RNA sequence: GUGAGCCCGGGUCGAACGGCCUCUAGUGCAGAUCUUGGUGGUAGUAGCAAAUACUUCAAUGAGAACUUGAAGGACCGAAGUG
């Protein structure tokens, strides 16, 4: 019932997920877990996030990681040939007001 | 053949070698913490932990943590990592 191409804003809950992590690890990790994150959203395992994403993340210095991160997630097709899979998703931060307080909702095409 | 050994078959191989009587010796190895060379178990084991720290995208390429460009985050902190 879901097309392939779709996009959907995410709240990613990253203090549940960084709770007791090494200060010189907790950055990487952040990453690492927006990447499992996608996975598990979208079903794919090739995951590319956008660099100003990258700096938000790192907005702080390494051990300054944000609570919650407001992401869209795009599930695209991957058009290359010979790809080693049909899909992939491209992970980007979303300017919002307060991350808090809002859910998952679908972007329009339009 | 008591024995040290001797002989034959099969396989491999490629240019010399053996029996008998005498002559001759640098002539017979398990040891010498030997000598030289080669090879094991240990064992895919002990570790590969000083010098704060790495991350994203793109390109190159058969292959990219430790190549390059950009984007960030840090360190040396002028008795410097200049």
């Amino acid at each position: 019932a879901i097309a392939d191409v779709v996009a959907r804003e995410y709240t990613i809950h990253l203090h549940k997920r960084l709770h007791g992590v090494t200060f010189k690890k907790r950055a990487p990790r952040a990453i690492k877990e927006i990447k499992k994150f996608a996975q598990k959203a979208m079903g794919t395992s090739d995951v590319r996030l956008d660099p100003q994403l990258n700096k938000k993340v790192w907005e702080q210095g390494i051990k300054g990681v944000p609570f919650r991160i407001r992401v869209r997630i795009s599930r695209r097709r991957n058009d290359e040939e010979g790809a080693k899979e049909k899909l992939y998703s491209y992970v980007q931060a979303v300017n919002v007001k307060n991350p808090k307080g809002l859910l998952t909702s679908v972007v329009e095409e339009e």
